[PDB]
């Protein structure tokens, strides 16, 4: 059970925001937003193409989205910001790759309609998926 | 739990919509409807029965029901838009049949009392059964 | 969790109506209360003496109270009219009978307390529980 | 889940009305609250403590406080009205004593944090607590 | 489900208040919230962590945080207010001590990122987490 | 799971012996067949109706049933020996009586095909169902 | 979890016997087999399939076998021996029909390869699919 | 589900051993009997009641039983070696008492059923009840 | 739980045979090995890699391994023999490719660590995995 | 349930083997010992504090305990053997540190009491806690 402009699904509450910011300011947002709340995690197939639908269908642009799988330590080494070990990853064709040693965040791309990742540049301007339990 | 004009059906919540529109318009009346909804999926009997009557009681009308089963590969592989498995088919009589190879999108049969399938057009216009998780 | 008119219990939402009404207008009545509720089923014990002391304390009348059990095909085949599991019967002593061969509704007997059964007349106006999901 | 003003414990939703009732009339006034309340029972210490300090937060008043334990045979046969069963007794010291076999309500007692019983007078205006299934 | 500016977590609603108060009156704050509030208790390490992060987001401060841990008998036997079982203790280094011996409520410790407890003066001045059931 | 040849029933298992003992020699003889027996205590309509058809079955003799049901105080203070709750009793016509106040012991009734109970005088000969946990 | 010689399914275990006895007999050998035990009961087209799979598996015949569906009060109204209400029936081509108003209890027709059912001549020698609970 | 000879109780086994050993020493033995076992703990008035009936039907001896009650601190901080919660406590009469600041182990006292406890000097030869989870 | 030379795995036990079989031989032999067995279905990413390492470890040989995919229809519909849903694939680098037009059956291809599938000559002889619900 | 030699938590057995092992060996010997080992990974604080206790009862020993977490990729990415989710992590004070650059596996300290982890050389012969699914 989520509000009902977020997306429910197993147990938690999805929701695309349009403001560009750094993926760094994007978790910072959600975890702001409301106690409980980061940038998505995905756990199995299953929900990848259910947030790539929801995403097509409601976010208001173009622009990839932040979630929330970051390689902090840079080599390689993604966790996710809402502490649930990496236990599922659906790279996209040739993804990741550090390109140019300076990309540690995953993407959804927009062009795979959001049903593929990469590695990016956590400086990079996305959309965000936000995560909450309500 | 569900909202008060919609049927609480096995963790999901589903309603007709008396508004005609093609299959695929009806899909993305559903899935802009909230986030998590879909043209209703179908898994057991007692579903069918269930929303059968509920259509019976609840529809103005008398046309059929677009239900989220559509053979998108055009050779008889049914899929549910919710991603849900095809696990369950309750056919028409003689259906499908994909009549003048021109019907492709799945609808309740008012005649049976909204309890059996048929391919259809997708560009008829029928009403629609939502689904979703609120 | 249940509108605050309403008897919460076991997954479900009950309610007795005083509207006196045959057995076919009191199950209609329910259905069209709100998708997905009908005439009250009944599976243990505790749900006897739960509504039988709901109905006495909330019943603005003395008369029996009509519950979804009926015999479709008046021959001792008794069936819920949400589908639910017939596995449960608290039959009133001597009952059901048939009486006069006219008898296939079923009530709650008020001078039992409304814990027991009576199949009855289905044109005799009782009052009548309703059981919906909400 | 409960309203806000409502104390939730294992279940069910308590509340301390200030309002000075007899027994039975604080029995029929929960009964009659919402469908599905009764004047409380107790299962364990934890329910006696959390009850106990939250009578004495929210009470306004000093009133000793009315709970669905009574006994009706006048046999020391103590049963909750809400008919669950009477696993756990916290009597006060002294307790219970049919006072001149004219008490058989039982009501939590002020002086003692209201952590203990005592049967009291059905007679007796006191404040009461219900319990109910939202 | 939690009021949607509170912290969902294992069942219960968790906020920080960034009011200063002693312990006692944080107690009674929480308390008197609303019924079923005190001052948290927490019982895993993902408690710990997922309430530090919380904190070190919205404490809109720099102080301490207390929490529902006191040393009721001041020997070292601590109990959570809301009478949960200690099964869980985050001492930060060399604690608790009893310094003084005055310092018998624990605070959840801002150098530690809010992640250990200290024993505390309880007459010192904190803000506080609260924990409620709604 | 209980042995091969017992009957499994809601996490317990049971067993009719078609020795003849007296109550309180089948309540210690099961007791005595292995640590966590007792003579059978029933909770829900669906218990009498399974031990009822068990026992017609596999009862080699035509004689009552000795149940874990006594009124110790010898006041219609029905206790199971499994100390469960009393919150079921299928009692059968005019019982229990306490026939020349000397009943204390309920069995299950050859007659109403083991389904209905009646106090019996404690020294009386009768089979015994026993019920265990493994 | 069931013997090795078992199918286990859905919380039950099941097994075909291929000593052919009427409809009442295979009811009756089950029932003595280990208490607990019914001719088996189907619920879900999935099981159909599991246990048409499996008797053509383990069949050591060719004979049609017995279910535990049978028209006590002759008429098309069947009831699930293990008190189970008919709430899944998926009938063979034109079938029931009471045949010579002489068949009334359920058969697993060889021919389907034990997929489609059968109303029958009670009195017929089958084999028999028993269900336990072990 | 335990080894015949155990008593299953709330998900645990336990088991009186009639070998009279301190209390240290029993712990010990019960350490090692297999890997999970203790002296027993004890939550509920329950718990008291089944154990202390099942000691008098399997202990074959008279001598009191010790349980993983023990004061460490000897400052009457009971806590259970299996370190479960001390969250139930069922003294004798006039105990705990260290008495002559000799006694922080606990026993069942056997003039009492083995219903009620003692501190007992922990160098005294008692029987034992272990707890294992199997 | 499963024998002690399965694998336990969500519900269900599986285990890999050396014995070389086409692939209709290897789902006959799981079939037969006991009630309730089929080539192994799979269903998320983390059956795939516990299998592959179990096969890796426990495999005594080199070949591919059977699984229950296989596509019936020659048409690209892969169904699994346990009537499992096709919700999950991972399909070896090009493949499926139906190589020759004679390759419908689905085995775990050795050199990719028994990780990802091909398609393959259902006449071929491989080692299978059998997947069975005890 | 588990073999009597292996102690049952929360869904899995445990068992410490005091041949002194790699950690690689240690892992590949839980692997080979039954389908479905590990080297133990951890989730919670009560796993901790029970293994602690266990390895301390049953280690014909002193040396440390191998457990299966491991830095794979030498960059502070710690995963379990198991592919368990990584959630969970009670280093010991100042781990892990990754000492002189080569210290890559994970031990139980045995001066914590088994509580707290240190990374350490794979090749130091440890003794190690095999995880089983049974
Ligand atoms: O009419 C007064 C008596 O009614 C019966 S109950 C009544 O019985 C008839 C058959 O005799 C039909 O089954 C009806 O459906 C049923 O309501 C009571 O048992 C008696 O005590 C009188 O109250
Ligand atoms: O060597 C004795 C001390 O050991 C450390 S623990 C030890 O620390 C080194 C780095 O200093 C590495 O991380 C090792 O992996 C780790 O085992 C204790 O903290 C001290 O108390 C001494 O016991
Ligand atoms: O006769 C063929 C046609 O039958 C109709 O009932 C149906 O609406 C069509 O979809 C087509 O199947
Ligand atoms: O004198 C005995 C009296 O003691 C009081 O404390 C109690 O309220 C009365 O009910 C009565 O029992
Ligand atoms: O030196 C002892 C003191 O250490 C401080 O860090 C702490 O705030 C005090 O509570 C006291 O424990
Ligand atoms: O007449 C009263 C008697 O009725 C019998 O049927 C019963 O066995 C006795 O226990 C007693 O109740
Ligand atoms: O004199 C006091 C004594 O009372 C006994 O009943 C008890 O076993 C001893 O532990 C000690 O307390
Ligand atoms: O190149 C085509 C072939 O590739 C092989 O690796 C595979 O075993 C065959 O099934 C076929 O796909
Ligand atoms: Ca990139
Ligand atoms: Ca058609
Ligand atoms: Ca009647
Ligand atoms: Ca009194
Ligand atoms: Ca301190
Ligand atoms: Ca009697
Ligand atoms: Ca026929
Ligand atoms: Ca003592
Ligand atoms: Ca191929
Ligand atoms: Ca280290
Ligand atoms: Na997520
Ligand atoms: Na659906
Ligand atoms: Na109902
Ligand atoms: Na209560
Ligand atoms: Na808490
Ligand atoms: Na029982
Ligand atoms: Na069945
Ligand atoms: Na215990
Ligand atoms: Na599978
Ligand atoms: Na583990």
């Amino acid at each position: 059970n989520c509000p009902l402009d977020w997306l429910p699904m197993n147990g938690l509450c999805y929701k695309i925001f349009n403001q560009l910011k750094t993926w760094e300011d994007a978790e910072m947002f959600c975890r702001k937003y409301k106690p409980g709340c980061h940038l998505a995690s995905f756990h199995r197939y299953g929900e990848s193409l259910e947030i790539a639908e929801y995403i097509s269908d409601y976010h208001k642009g173009q622009e990839n989205v932040w979630i929330g799988l970051r390689d902090k330590k840079k080599d390689f080494s993604w966790e996710w910001t809402d502490r649930s070990c990496t236990d599922y990853l659906t790279w996209d064709k040739n993804q990741p790759d550090h390109y140019q040693n300076k990309e540690f965040c995953v993407e959804l791309v927009s062009l795979t309609g959001y049903r593929l990742w990469n590695d990016q540049v956590c400086e990079s301007k996305d959309a965000f998926l936000c995560q909450c339990k309500f």
